[PDB]
């Protein structure tokens, strides 16, 4: 496992793409030794803190690690002015974003799709013990439309209520199973072709909402077959909640037939049975 160290001449910047509340994001360019080959790339500037460490590189090497399918790997790291993550450009952007644009043009078939592969990141991050503390739509990009890569992982070790589960929210336990919550929401936020979770409801209601019993509502195009593993995912107790081996299970047997599981409504009506 090697992780790329770039200069900060090797990478230019062009636009901004977007700000969270870890750093800034920006559509780049970068340039190996030479003058032959670039590439649109994404370049992460976290802004305060963390610093140029032998915990920091630690950390970072854990990251370049990662490798899967569906995980953005961390192709490099630039340091010069402040810390920079410098990754392959998906130019399809969040997958948030592509299914609110895409509304009209996205089926079962993609949406059932988009969660198996989730949750088959999932798995990758849980098998080697890397939680992700804050998986939501806005950090799972879009490399095609049948193939979207979880990012944003173990971004804490370096430095969302609505996407948090209530353990996380009290007592700040982050764990796999907390994340399998963070999944329900991400994927509820899929079914309903970008819905912002909670909508007009404040932050600090949240805890007493979800102490009573409530969660997000059934999204039109589900059916109470994917609702239900929603509403497992949103569990009191952690243990009780699904394993990423199950959801990728569930979704995978769901994806043979799409439209038994999500009615999408051509100029005919769809009629389900039970």
């Amino acid at each position: 496992a090697q992780l790329r160290i770039l200069k900060e001449t090797e990478l230019k910047r062009v636009k901004v793409l977007g700000s969270g509340a870890f750093g800034t994001v920006y559509k780049g360019i970068w340039v190996p030794e030479g003058e032959t080959v670039k590439i649109p790339v994404a370049i992460k500037i976290l802004n305060e803190g963390p610093k140029a460490n032998v915990e920091f590189m630690d950390e970072a090497l854990i990251m370049a690690s990662m490798d899967h399918p569906h995980l953005v790997r961390l192709l490099g790291v630039c340091l010069s002015p402040t810390i920079q993550l410098v990754t392959q450009l998906m130019p399809h952007g969040c997958l948030l974003e592509y299914v609110h644009e895409h509304k009209d043009n996205i089926g079962s078939q993609l949406l059932l799709n988009w969660c198996v592969q989730i949750a088959k990141g999932m798995m990758y991050l849980e098998e080697r013990r890397l939680v992700h503390r804050d998986l939501a739509a806005r950090n799972v990009l879009v490399k095609s439309p049948n193939h979207v890569k979880i990012t944003d992982f173990g971004l804490a070790r370096l430095l969302p209520i609505k996407w948090m589960a209530l353990e996380c929210i009290h007592y700040r336990k982050f764990t796999h199973q907390s994340d399998v919550w963070s999944y329900g929401v991400t994927i509820w936020e899929l079914m309903t072709f970008g819905g912002k979770p909670y909508d007009g409801i404040p932050t600090r209601e949240i805890p007493d909402l979800l102490e009573k019993g409530e969660r997000l509502p059934q999204p039109p195009i589900c059916t109470i077959d994917v609702y239900m593993v929603m509403v497992k995912c949103w569990m009191i107790d952690a243990d009780s909640r699904p394993k990423f081996k199950e959801l990728a299970a569930e979704f995978s047997r769901m994806a043979r037939d799409p439209q038994r599981y999500l009615v999408i409504q051509d100029d005919r009506m769809k009629l389900p049975s039970p």
